[PDB]
């Protein structure tokens, strides 16, 4: 038996694992897959022999993240941005300037006062207390009916309801505003900064800090599901599906909240966290890889489409590149290469798409869904409760941190406060 | 006797002037000057014969303006942009663009937080109240003070400050941040509107419209310099430079307020108000029309020359053009044609200044100043209080405007709420 189980090996069991066995604590490290690292998933493209690609989790920010860039330092670990940007291709109507801040001048000042909404509305949270702790609930809408209250004019609207798109994974009519307003709140208060925030990936692929950070992890084991964590005796036992079980003083949940509701807990976990683990979050989040020929360097596309962002990835050759679309898996079907042409030509009217490259975790049963994002209504209901203890079982994970949900940096943080928890008795 | 006496024959006197006599009021107005229209002024250029320049105020927005372009409608004055803005040649450092808008990119995030910071600010000023009456007075302090705060990189800070230079006609140092905040709530709490307010001209000189105006009004005295104003019997007694008195039952007082102090009220003005007016308001604000050849059209220069701005004016030739430059007459001396090619030449070395054109509003007795602004501190003592009447005598003119002060819509605003005052009872 152990001081410590810790369910789960992407990031945030990651570090909690290493840093209790850092502390000199006892821990075992639970992994339901075949590898480590989680929704941080760099292998060989689909498309292309030889190369590596990230197939989820990729972009980081320094300034933004700091105990990922901590992280980083620690292992020596190599980053750099993936692409200077330099051709924009934006479907946001004739009047659409093609720079990166495509907002002409006629909207300048309709843009201005939009930004002195939102940031006003995002400096009602404070990242602490939980955002159904707050009186948050005025802002806990459908993102298109808090859009409408701004009434842009139709490229400062269209260029955010985009990026929002993109960020959220959730069309405009599913997601929470107060949803958006949070990251806005997380980036220290910055609408722009935000999309600012893809600014470096590893040079090596995600997998580089994911091994190095096992490397410093004395016991794992693989293809290991649990299915059960009971904490009814003095001790915790957690059963796996084979069955085998295994006990600690303390356990770590570092696994996906849409899977949460997959393990038994004894006891039942308290009640009003309980609707919205069985509901799971609404994040449809969709990032497709897509092998092109014709492409030249350097493009990004904002819009309309139903690929409201698509931007370069990496170069293949001298005539094949890798570019990336968001979209979302209700919006969008990504086996349906048709669509995926149509989404792409919508922009780039001159380019061939070669290939797809994604991994629907949506469908994937460690999984249940790429980042987190909140159904309208839920986290105004029950959101700080989610990540706080049940008695000797901790929740962490990007999915339950206040303070950068849905980025590496929530796992890294989330994963700080259970150690620091365990730690203190 | 009449019913009222209107003293000054700007805007906001003709304005006066004109409703009470369509109200069928009796009404004399007197000018000190030989001519009507006041700090509005145009007349043929000092530079070039047959030209029509205006000397004094110029620029309106109909939006932010309605009473003025009432006016204009009014009368069938024809307007238009002075100039297309089209080659931008700023003195904002390397990293600046050149541009109308010429922040970079690395200033963006920067740009948003401050934007936010202003407005919120400008938020906290009611417009019908008073500055004197809000608890603003941790906001009357020293512009560059207030600016320090916002901790701007280079280029925006020089942006700002640039046309807050401008605009309030002070510099940095003598300006009052809460007097900067108030032209921002004046333009429907827009920091962009503030300059995007510069959108069109008079066509054939603001002279069209006082001329208009003047032709409503029945009886006019030019030349005729008021010295006294007595409302210590049941009817005003109104004294004059000569000594010829007229009467009347009310008395508008539509001159500069930095004249108020050379005219005998009996009895004294309420007390509250005698500091400020014995000291006058610290407007310095400098227009420079500057004769050039070699100069492109449709030229905007901002920067942190000893002029801030420099921008297109007029077509005088092939080769010759009119600029204008302002900056304040404290920093400044117009005189110094030496330091004139200087500072234009800062801008644009390949240019040639043939000569230049002014009023010194300053040294005019007749006004004793530009447009209003206050010292630091004044109108966070008074301000609200400055515009009220004093038993019979009211004060109008742009220089009280609470709505839209320093601006020909504030003279048209003022007198709109005098004659209404007058009208009752
Ligand atoms: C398409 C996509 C793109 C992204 N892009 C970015 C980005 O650019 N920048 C950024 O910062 N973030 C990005 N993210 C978000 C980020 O990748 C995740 O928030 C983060 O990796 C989550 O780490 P974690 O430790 O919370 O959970 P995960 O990485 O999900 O780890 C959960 C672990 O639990 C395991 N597991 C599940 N059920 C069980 C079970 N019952 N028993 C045992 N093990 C179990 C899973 O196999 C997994 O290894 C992206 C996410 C996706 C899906
Ligand atoms: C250089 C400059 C540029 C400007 N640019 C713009 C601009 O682009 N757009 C804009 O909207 N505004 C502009 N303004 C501000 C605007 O012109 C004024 O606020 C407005 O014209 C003031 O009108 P008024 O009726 O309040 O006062 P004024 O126009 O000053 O009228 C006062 C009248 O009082 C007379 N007078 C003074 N003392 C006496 C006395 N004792 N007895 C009898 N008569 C007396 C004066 O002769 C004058 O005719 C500018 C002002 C200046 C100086
Ligand atoms: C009393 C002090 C006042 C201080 C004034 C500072 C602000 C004055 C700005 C004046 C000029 C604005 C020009 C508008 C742009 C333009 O026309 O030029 C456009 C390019 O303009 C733009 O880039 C517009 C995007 C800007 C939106 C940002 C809104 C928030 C900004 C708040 C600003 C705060 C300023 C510094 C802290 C020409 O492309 P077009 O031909 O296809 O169209
Ligand atoms: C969760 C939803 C998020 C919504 C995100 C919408 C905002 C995303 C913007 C992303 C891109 C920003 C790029 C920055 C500009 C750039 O790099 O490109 C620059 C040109 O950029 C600029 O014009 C900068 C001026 C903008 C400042 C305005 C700040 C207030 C704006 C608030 C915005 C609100 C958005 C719409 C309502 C290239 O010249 P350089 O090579 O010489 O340097
Ligand atoms: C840099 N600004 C462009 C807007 C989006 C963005 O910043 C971005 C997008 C992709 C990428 O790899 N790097 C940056
Ligand atoms: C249009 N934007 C440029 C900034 C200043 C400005 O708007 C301006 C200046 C002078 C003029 O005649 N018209 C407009
Ligand atoms: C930065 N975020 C965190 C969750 C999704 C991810 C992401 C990355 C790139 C992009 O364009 N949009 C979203
Ligand atoms: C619009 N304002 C009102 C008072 C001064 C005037 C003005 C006009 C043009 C310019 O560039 N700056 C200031």
């Amino acid at each position: 038996m152990y001081d410590a189980i810790v369910v789960g090996g992407g990031f945030s069991g990651l570090k909690a694992a290493r840093d209790l066995t850092n502390a000199g604590k006892k821990v075992l490290l639970l992994e339901g897959g075949e590898r480590l690292g989680g929704r941080a998933y760099s292998r060989e493209s689909r498309n292309v022999p030889g190369l590596r690609v990230e197939i989820g989790g990729a972009y980081l920010h320094r300034k933004h993240h700091p105990r990922l860039a901590a992280e980083l330092d620690r292992y020596g670990i190599p980053t750099a941005a993936a692409s200077e940007f330099t051709s924009f291709r934006h479907r946001l109507g004739p009047t659409a300037v093609d720079q990166a801040f495509p907002i002409p001048g006629s909207e300048a000042v309709a843009v201005e006062a939009a930004t002195y909404t939102l940031l006003r509305d995002a400096h009602r949270i404070d990242l602490e207390k939980g955002l159904e702790n707050q009186d948050l609930e005025d802002l806990d809408i459908p993102l298109n009916e808090y859009v409408d209250k701004l009434d842009l004019p139709p490229v400062s609207r269209q260029f955010l309801l985009a990026w929002a798109w993109n960020m959220l994974g959730q069309p405009a009519d599913q997601a929470s505003a107060l949803w958006m307003l949070q990251l806005v709140a997380a980036h220290h208060y910055s609408i722009l900064g935000v999309v600012l925030s893809l600014d470096e990936v590893f040079s090596n692929g995600s997998a580089d800090l994911v091994d190095a950070m096992s490397q410093e992890i004395p016991e794992i084991r693989l293809q290991t599901v649990v299915t059960g964590i009971d904490q009814s005796g003095d001790v915790v036992n957690v059963t796996v599906k084979d069955g085998h079980a295994f006990q600690a003083h303390s356990v770590i949940v570092a696994t996906p909240m849409n899977t949460w509701r997959r393990i038994v807990f004894t006891p039942a976990l308290p009640e009003r966290r309980r609707s919205v683990i069985e509901e799971g979050h609404g994040g449809q989040g969709l990032k497709i890889l897509i092998h092109v020929r014709g492409a030249e360097a350097g493009i990004e596309c904002v819009g309309d489409g139903i690929f409201p962002t698509l931007y370069d990835y990496c170069e293949v050759s001298e005539s094949e590149r890798l570019l990336v679309a968001f979209t979302d898996s209700g919006s969008f079907d990504p086996t349906d290469i048709g669509a995926v042409k149509d989404a792409v030509l919508y922009y780039l009217p001159e380019v061939e798409v070669l290939g797809i490259d994604y991994h629907d975790w949506i469908a994937d049963p460690l999984f249940e869904g790429p980042w987190v994002a909140p159904r309208v209504g839920q986290f105004s209901r029950v959101h700080k409760e989610l990540g706080e203890p049940a008695g000797r079982i901790h929740f962490v994970g990007s999915d339950v941190s206040l303070e950068f949900p849905g980025y590496i940096e929530g796992a890294l943080e989330t994963a700080e406060c259970a150690v620091n928890a365990i730690l203190h008795s």
